[PDB]
């Protein structure tokens, strides 16, 4: 009665959790994402509500987590790595594509370091199941470039290293509803600066989904 959930990206066990809504994730080698959703929580409240998903409490070593899937019927998701490797440089320069629903299908590699070309041909790739209807995809790309174009404008006033975090990207196959939002915490760290790399990873993202809503 225990059911995995469907993960896209990621080593660490995540289940759903006993009710609706919530996805159970196994803090695996220390409790570290704890104290540093406890810290943004303390000092930037703000960043959290419109970011990250709601942690509604701890169980052991299991964080109870907003299942962000949660309200889609046919929920497309893309795991995009926007803080640093632990050593390796990225796959697309800026940031790393771990993984996207139905990669399979395209021989996405996660270990396949990848020209401009082809980072820009997995994210089409990914919005393929959105189906033909343009003004609808433009639609997705518009909010998804509202919320990280704030999010980037946002990480100027924020001291921490966002070593490892991703971005979830979602969106619904009728493209009705779509969200991204930040997640993985495990290995953030406090400074006494802002993080650029990691707003070089976002502006990057902009760009490349600006030309996608532009393009004719
Ligand atoms: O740092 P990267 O990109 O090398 O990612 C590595 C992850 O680290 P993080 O997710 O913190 O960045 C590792 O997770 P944690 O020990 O933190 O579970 C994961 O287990 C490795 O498989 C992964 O290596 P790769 O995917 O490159 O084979
Ligand atoms: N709150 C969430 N709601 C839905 N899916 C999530 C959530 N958090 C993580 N995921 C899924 O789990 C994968 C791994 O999450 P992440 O926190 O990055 O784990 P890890 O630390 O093991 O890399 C993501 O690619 C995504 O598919
Ligand atoms: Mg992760
Ligand atoms: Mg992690």
């Amino acid at each position: 009665s225990i059911r995995i959930f469907p993960r896209i990206a990621g080593r660490s066990y995540i289940i759903y959790g006993q009710t609706s809504g919530i996805i159970c994730k196994r803090m695996e080698k220390s409790d570290n994402e704890f104290v540093i959703y406890n810290y943004i929580s303390e000092h930037y409240d703000k960043f959290l509500k419109k970011y990250v998903p709601k942690l509604y409490g701890k169980n052991n070593d299991m964080l109870l987590l907003e299942d962000l899937t949660y309200n889609y019927n046919n929920p497309n998701v893309m795991d995009v790595k926007i803080g640093a490797r632990k050593r390796k440089s990225h796959t697309s320069g800026f940031f790393s594509i771990r993984g996207y629903t139905n990669s399979h299908d395209y021989k996405f590699d996660p270990d396949e370091y990848l020209t401009s070309e082809s980072t820009i041909n997995h994210i089409k790739n990914f919005m393929e199941a959105g189906g033909e209807n343009r003004d609808k995809t433009k639609q997705v790309l518009l909010k998804w470039i509202m919320k990280l174009s704030e999010l980037a404008n946002d990480l100027f006033e924020i001291n921490l290293k966002f070593d490892g975090v991703s971005l979830i990207f979602i969106y619904d196959d009728d493209c009705s509803k779509c969200d991204v939002n930040v997640v993985d915490f495990s290995r953030v760290k406090l400074i006494d600066t802002n993080d650029q790399m990691t707003i070089s990873a976002v502006t990057n993202l902009i760009k490349i989904l600006s030309e996608l809503a532009d393009n004719p």
